[PDB]
C-alpha cells in the first residue's frame, strides 16, 4: 500500500518547491522549483550562512571592478545558482531558477539576466540542460522565452492565471508553464470572504489547471504544465495525473504520511490579444501584478541582506 506520494509519482512528475536542498532528498522529487521568496527564506533563516558568507567572498573576489549595487547584483546571482548547485547535487532532474521580478516589463533585460544566470551555473560546471530560468508570464516574458528558447535555455513561465496566458506561453515554444491554484482559490475565497474552502469541484484554482491542461493536450502542445501554488493538500491530490506539481515540503511530507488511495483526475495570439485577453480576467490582472510586487519585496529584502554581509 503505497503512500499517497508513491502513487501521484506514478502519474505525474514530481517537483519539490524550495530552496532548502536538506529536505528535498527525502521526498526524492524529480525537479525542484524556488522561488525569490524562497531563496529568502533559505537565506533568512540561516540553515546555510556559511554557504552565503562563502558566495559573498568569491564574487567580491572576482569582480574587483565593480561597485557597490553592481557587486551586490552580482551576488545575488551567485546565491540564486550557489542554492541550484546544492539542489542538483540531490536530485536527478532540473532546478529552476528565477530572473529578478523587477525586469518582469523589460523583455531585452529579462534576456541578459536569464543568459547571467546561465553563464554563472556553466561557470560551476553545471551544464543549461539541468537547468530552468523561471520568468513571470507577462507579455514582456514571454517574448524574452520565445528568444531564449530558440537560443537552446529552457523557461519556467511563472505567474500563470489565465488560460489564454498559458496558450501564447505554449506558443512561444517555452518548455514548462506554472499555473498557479492557491493564488486564485485566495482570489476566490477573499471575493466572498469565504473561511472555507471551496469544493475540489467549484474550486477556480483547480479549474484553471484543468482546463490549461485539457487544452493543450488536445492541442498538442508539449509545453509541460505544471501546478503550482498549493493552500492545501487536497488541491494537489486533485490534479494527481498532470504533467507535472510543484509542492512544498510541508505538503510533500503530507503526501509521505497519507496512504488512501489517490484517483487519477487527468489523463497566432498576438501582443493586442494577449492583453486583451489578461484584461478580461480581473483575477488574472491583479495577480500577475501582485507576484510581481511580492516577489520584488523579497529580492529586495534579499539585497539588504548581503549588504549586510559586504
Ligand atoms: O511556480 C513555482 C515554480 O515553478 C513556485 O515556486 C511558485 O512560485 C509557488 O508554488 C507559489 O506558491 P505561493 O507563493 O502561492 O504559496
Amino acid at each position: 500500500q503505497k503512500s499517497v506520494l508513491e502513487q501521484l509519482k506514478q502519474v505525474t512528475m514530481v517537483v519539490a518547491d524550495t530552496g532548502d536542498f536538506e529536505l528535498i532528498k527525502k521526498y526524492k522529487p524529480v525537479d525542484a522549483t524556488t522561488n525569490p521568496s524562497l531563496i529568502l527564506k533559505a537565506v533568512k533563516e540561516q540553515k546555510y550562512s556559511n554557504l552565503v558568507a562563502e558566495t559573498i567572498s568569491k564574487v567580491k573576489a572576482n569582480n574587483p571592478d565593480l561597485n557597490s549595487d553592481d557587486l551586490v547584483k552580482e551576488i545575488a546571482i551567485e546565491i540564486l545558482v550557489s542554492f541550484g548547485i546544492k539542489i542538483l547535487d540531490v536530485i536527478e532532474g532540473k532546478v529552476s531558477s528565477e530572473v529578478d521580478a523587477r525586469v518582469s516589463f523589460n523583455s531585452a533585460t529579462t534576456i541578459d539576466y536569464a543568459k547571467r544566470i546561465i553563464a554563472r551555473y556553466e561557470s560551476n560546471g553545471i551544464p543549461k540542460d539541468r537547468v530552468l530560468i523561471m520568468i513571470a508570464a507577462t507579455w514582456e516574458g514571454i517574448k524574452a522565452a520565445k528568444l531564449l528558447q530558440k537560443e537552446g535555455i529552457n523557461c519556467n513561465l511563472t505567474l500563470i492565471f489565465d488560460k489564454a496566458q498559458a496558450k501564447a506561453c505554449a506558443e512561444a515554444g517555452v518548455y514548462l508553464v506554472s499555473p498557479f491554484v492557491g493564488r486564485i482559490t485566495d482570489w476566490q475565497m477573499q471575493q466572498n470572504n469565504l473561511k472555507t474552502f471551496p469544493a475540489i469541484a467549484d474550486d477556480d484554482g483547480v479549474n484553471s489547471v484543468k482546463a490549461i491542461y485539457k487544452l493543450y493536450k488536445s492541442h498538442g502542445f508539449k509545453t509541460i504544465v505544471m501546478g503550482a501554488s498549493f493552500r492545501n493538500v487536497e488541491q494537489v491530490i486533485a490534479l494527481a495525473g498532470c504533467d507535472a506539481l510543484t509542492i512544498s515540503p510541508v505538503l510533500l511530507e503530507e503526501l509521505k504520511n497519507r496512504d488512501e488511495h489517490l484517483e487519477v483526475k487527468l489523463t497566432q495570439i498576438s501582443e493586442a490579444d494577449f492583453r486583451w485577453l489578461m484584461n478580461e480576467n480581473a483575477m488574472a490582472t491583479h495577480k500577475l501584478a501582485e507576484g510581481i510586487r511580492l516577489f520584488t519585496k523579497d529580492t529586495i529584502e534579499l539585497e539588504n541582506i548581503i549588504k549586510q554581509n559586504l
